[PDB]
């Protein structure tokens, strides 16, 4: 999914 929280870090 997103390794970050807005795209995928």
């Amino acid at each position: 999914p997103f390794c970050n929280a807005f795209t995928g870090c």
